[PDB]
């Protein structure tokens, strides 16, 4: 009992290209013949039963199939003896209608009486297509649109895991992906004119798109805008996809072809951040539609048990300002290397203020939060960095190492010195 590839209804018939169809859809598949009850193709007018004409496609599948040539296969004899035949297992049209050659321990089983039958095999073209699954899986998929510049390649590397599968359209894109991953599984395709490395034993699979679905945990689609539309539908019939694409420019002058599914897929626009690290981007994400990707290093986050004066000090209320400290409201549109979020007063912090305070610093932020009130507004875990930090403190240069100790030496630890301020740079040398 087979179901229709279009609508999922019971399917007694099939297209020559391997699509199971219900009675209704026997007459809306212009791609190739559909042998119906009278033994002729629907709409052929070979007899009076097949005179009603074919209708226009009811599915995007039909539009996709306009670029997929039907090549009629050879008419081959199927020899039958006690329900056994030499022909390969599959599905065939015969004078007794559509029949299946099943694999078995005794042999290739076929439910037909002894004889010889002229047989045309169904092509594999739409053997794995299921448009009700495509619809469902499209909803549970995502299309990651990249930014104008770079970074889209590095998003994938942070997301990919050893159990995952990455589908890619060409030999070259497959090679590009394999080089970017470093360690991955694959089978070098026959006939290729590229120099493929050796495949690893572990890592994500890199599969050529034309090869079709193979099982995995998460499935990705590389170069989505370049991919074969029918192959994409084959995948979406079996799994959901994370589909990677580039920034949509205004080029359409017949210059844009991509699978229709991407225009109805849930979309995620990537945005490059140059001001602070990824850990900050993650904490602030709830306030933004775009997925924020840091194109710079991790911003340090340290939870001090006692007050401190590193970099610019920030605090909600004027009452708690000391020395050259400012309010969080006064810090809007200002940028620093180091910042100290000073929160002595209970219930003094909301989302808006906290968002401003967290997004001022470039390299480090120290948070004095004795009331533990930042937790109730933000998820911001403590993050260290193996770096030698440096900043002024009331007309006096000072430096702190990776373990947040006030060391005053000349490059003793042997770590990097991160700083972007005008005064900190020039004073650093001399
Ligand atoms: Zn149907
Ligand atoms: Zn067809
Ligand atoms: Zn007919
Ligand atoms: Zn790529
Ligand atoms: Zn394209």
């Amino acid at each position: 009992s087979r179901m229709c590839g279009y609508c999922g209804a019971p399917a007694p018939y099939a297209t020559a290209c391997g699509l199971d169809v219900c009675v209704y859809h026997t007459h809306f598949h212009q791609h190739c013949p559909v042998i119906i009850w009278c033994g002729h193709p629907a709409g052929s007018g070979s007899c009076s039963e097949c005179e009603p004409p074919l209708g226009k496609g009811t599915s995007p599948l039909d539009e996709v199939l306009e670029q997929v040539p039907y090549k009629p296969p050879r008419t081959v004899i199927m020899h039958v003896e006690q329900g056994l035949t030499p022909l390969d297992p599959g599905r065939y049209q015969t004078r007794r209608g559509l029949v299946s050659v099943r694999r078995g321990i005794r042999g290739n089983e076929v439910d037909l009486p002894d004889g010889d039958y002229a047989s045309t095999a169904l092509l594999p073209t739409c053997k794995e297509i299921n448009m009700v699954a495509v619809a469902s899986n499209v909803l549970r998929s995502r299309f990651i649109i990249g930014p104008p510049g770079a970074g889209k390649t590095h998003w994938l590397l942070q997301q990919v895991q050893d159990g995952d599968v990455i589908y890619t359209p060409t030999h070259q894109t497959m090679l590009d992906m394999i080089r970017a991953l470093g360690t991955c599984r694959f089978n070098v395709p026959a006939g290729t004119t590229l120099q493929f490395p050796a495949p690893s034993r572990t890592g994500p699979w890199v599969r050529i798109l034309a090869g079709g679905w193979c099982p995995g945990k998460n499935s990705f689609l590389d170069e989505a805008a370049y991919c074969n539309h029918l192959d994409v539908l084959r995948l979406l019939s079996k799994t959901t996809l994370t589909c990677l694409g580039d920034f949509k420019q205004l080029h359409p002058v017949g210059f844009d072809s991509h699978c229709y599914v991407f225009d109805i897929m849930p979309q995620t626009q990537l945005k490059t951040i140059w001001r602070f690290g990824q850990n900050i981007c993650d904490a602030i994400q709830p306030d933004y539609r775009d997925k924020l990707m840091s194109m710079v290093n991790t911003t340090r986050v340290t939870y001090v048990e006692k007050p401190v004066r590193y970099g610019q000090v920030l605090t909600p209320y004027h009452r708690d300002r000391e020395d050259s400290a400012i309010t969080i409201d006064s810090s809007q549109g200002a940028t620093f290397d180091v910042v100290t979020l000073h929160l002595p007063t209970k219930d003094s912090l909301n989302r808006q203020r906290a968002l401003v305070a967290i997004t001022r610093a470039r390299h480090a932020i120290f948070v004095y939060d004795p009331h533990r009130q930042l937790q109730s507004v933000f998820d911001l875990p403590a993050k260290g960095t193996p770096v030698n930090l440096a900043v002024h403190r009331d007309e006096q240069l000072i430096v702190l190492d990776r373990n947040n100790r006030e060391i005053t030496v000349a490059q003793a630890l042997g770590n990097g010195d991160k700083f972007r301020a005008t005064d900190k740079r020039v004073v650093d040398s001399l």
